[PDB]
This record gives structure tokens, C-alpha cells and sequence, in this order.
């Protein structure tokens, strides 16, 4: 259940969610890029999947693959601002499913993006215990797919 | 021309925005579902497209209603945090319109949407200097559809 995953954000979590993101989500057009290509670097797989970008080899010059990766980015933002009400992250998680359910992405195929999140982070000097927090957060949308 | 359309927000233009919205995007829950029924209100013919959120007279009550609205305001807040640069503006309004475009939403069905914007900015004190510049913004939506 997503309200069971909600769960494992206890305080602390919470804490390093609002932490990290206060650095990371303060560049949201830089950061949001480098996921992405790190996403295509490290799992070549799914580029296939976002074949509507054309070139995303191209990076932030493709604007297509820019304003996919801001965006991205916004749906995160979501997430951190319901973090202290269950029941309107829940509400959102399920909302933001609903788009990647039709594209049929398994909750396992959701989980790639925990790697490039765990890069960016590092680049950000946050470490495992900020990576094992944003991997919760992961869960969470999993449990919905 | 979405080009042509964002350069008709001007110094003031963009001054209004942001006024208006440190107020309304304060209150995204609240005002995200006031926009909705008051569209669902004044323009009972739309209702059709968001079938899959269930009996939305329901307002607040309706969780997927409350998902989909909170949701909404992120796409607002995108759009404001983009005002400083035209390029990434149109490439986050292009990369919104995809979405819409493929539900078959037409520009004359997004202009619907100036009325409950105006109505909701009037509810919270916004007169029609500010109703005028987001009808600006839209426009901006629109050209990309
Ligand atoms: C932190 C994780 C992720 C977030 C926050 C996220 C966010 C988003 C957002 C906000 C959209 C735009 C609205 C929509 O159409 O759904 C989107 C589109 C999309 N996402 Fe995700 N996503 C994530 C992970 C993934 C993963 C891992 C895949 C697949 C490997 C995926 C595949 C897609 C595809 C194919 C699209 C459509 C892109 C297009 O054709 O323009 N997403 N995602
Ligand atoms: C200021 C204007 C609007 C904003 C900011 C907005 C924002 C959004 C966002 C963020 C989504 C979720 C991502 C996606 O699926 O694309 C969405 C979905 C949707 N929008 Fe829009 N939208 C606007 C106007 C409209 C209008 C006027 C219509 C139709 C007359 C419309 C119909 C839809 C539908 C049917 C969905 C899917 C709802 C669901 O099943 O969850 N939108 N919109």
C-alpha cells in the first residue's frame, strides 16, 4: 500500500529529504539535465523510452530533453512540500502514476533512477545515508506501480 | 508563434505574476481545487475530460480531484520560475502542451480557463490588471497547442 510505503518516511528521513533538496532543487534546470543523462549513460536501455526527445545525447542544448528535465524536477518538488501529510502525498504519488502506468514502467524499471540520484547527490557532496533516504522516497511511487 | 507570445510578458506583466502568485501558489491544495470546480462550474461542458477522477462535484473530498489539483499548481509554478528566460519558458510550455495535445484539448478549450483563474485572483483581492496578465500567460499556452 502507498500509505504503508509513506510510513518509512519517519522524521529523520523527512529531514535529509528537505535537506538535500534545499541544494539540489535549487539548480532545477542544471540538476534535473544531469540526471537525465546520467539515466541514459549508466542505463542505456531506456532511451528508447523517450524517444519523443529526438537526440538526447545532446544534453541541454536539446530543448525537448531541457524541458522534460525541469519539469521533472517540479514533480519532485511535489512530493517534498506533501512529505508532513500522507494523505495529499498519497493523493499526488497515485496522480503521478497514473501518466507512467500507461507507458508501462515497472516499479523495478522506476527503481534505475535511484542511481543517478545517488550520483547527483554525491556531486553535491550528500552521501549514502541522503541516497538510502531518497531511495524511500522511490519506494514510495513504486508501491503505486 | 509561442515565441512571439512570450514576449508579450513584459517587466509588469512578469511583476504581476509573481505578486499574485506568492499569494495564490501559497495555498496550493486550496486554490488548485477552487481553480477546478469553479471551471466545473462556469464550464460544465469540460467535465467529460476528467472522467477518470470520478464525481468531481465533490471538491476537497475527492482524492483524486485533490491529486490532480495540488498537481496543477506545480505546472503554474514551472511556468513563473521560467519567467526570466523566454528559452526555457517555451520549451516547459511545449513540453506541457504534449500531454494536453494528445487528450485532443484544443486553444479555444484552454482559454476556458481565464474565467476561474479570474474569479479565484478576485476572491483573494486580485483585480483585473492581474486577471489580464495571466490571460497573457495562457496565451502563451494556447499558441503551443
Ligand atoms: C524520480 C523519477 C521520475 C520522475 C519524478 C518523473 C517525472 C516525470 C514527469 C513529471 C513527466 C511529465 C508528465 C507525464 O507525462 O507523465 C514524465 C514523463 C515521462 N517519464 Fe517519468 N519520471 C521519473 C522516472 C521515470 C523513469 C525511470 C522512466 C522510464 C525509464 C520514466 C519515463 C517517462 C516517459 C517515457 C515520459 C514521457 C516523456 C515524453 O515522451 O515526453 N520516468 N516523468
Ligand atoms: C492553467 C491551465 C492548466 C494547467 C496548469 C494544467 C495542468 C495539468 C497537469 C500538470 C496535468 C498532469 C500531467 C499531464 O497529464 O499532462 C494535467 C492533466 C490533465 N489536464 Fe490539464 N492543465 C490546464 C488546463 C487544462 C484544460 C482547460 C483542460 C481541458 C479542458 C485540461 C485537461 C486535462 C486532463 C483531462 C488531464 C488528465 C487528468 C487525469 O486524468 O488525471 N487541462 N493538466
Amino acid at each position: 500500500s502507498v500509505y504503508d510505503a509513506a510510513a518509512q518516511l519517519t522524521a529523520d528521513v523527512k529531514k535529509d529529504l528537505r535537506d538535500s533538496w534545499k541544494v539540489i532543487g535549487s539548480d532545477k534546470k542544471g540538476n534535473g539535465v544531469a540526471l537525465m543523462t546520467t539515466l541514459f549513460a549508466d542505463n542505456q536501455e531506456t532511451i528508447g523510452y523517450f524517444k519523443r526527445l529526438g537526440n538526447v545525447s545532446q544534453g541541454m542544448a536539446n530543448d525537448k530533453l531541457r524541458g522534460h528535465s525541469i519539469t521533472l524536477m517540479y514533480a519532485l518538488q511535489n512530493f517534498i512540500d506533501q512529505l508532513d501529510n500522507p494523505d495529499d502525498l498519497v493523493c499526488v504519488v497515485e496522480k503521478f502514476a497514473v501518466n507512467h502506468i500507461t507507458r508501462k514502467i515497472s516499479a523495478a524499471e522506476f527503481g534505475k533512477f535511484n542511481g543517478p540520484i545517488k550520483k547527483v547527490l554525491a556531486s553535491k557532496n550528500f552521501g549514502d545515508k541522503y541516497a538510502n533516504a531518497w531511495a524511500k522516497l522511490v519506494a514510495v511511487v513504486q508501491a503505486a506501480l
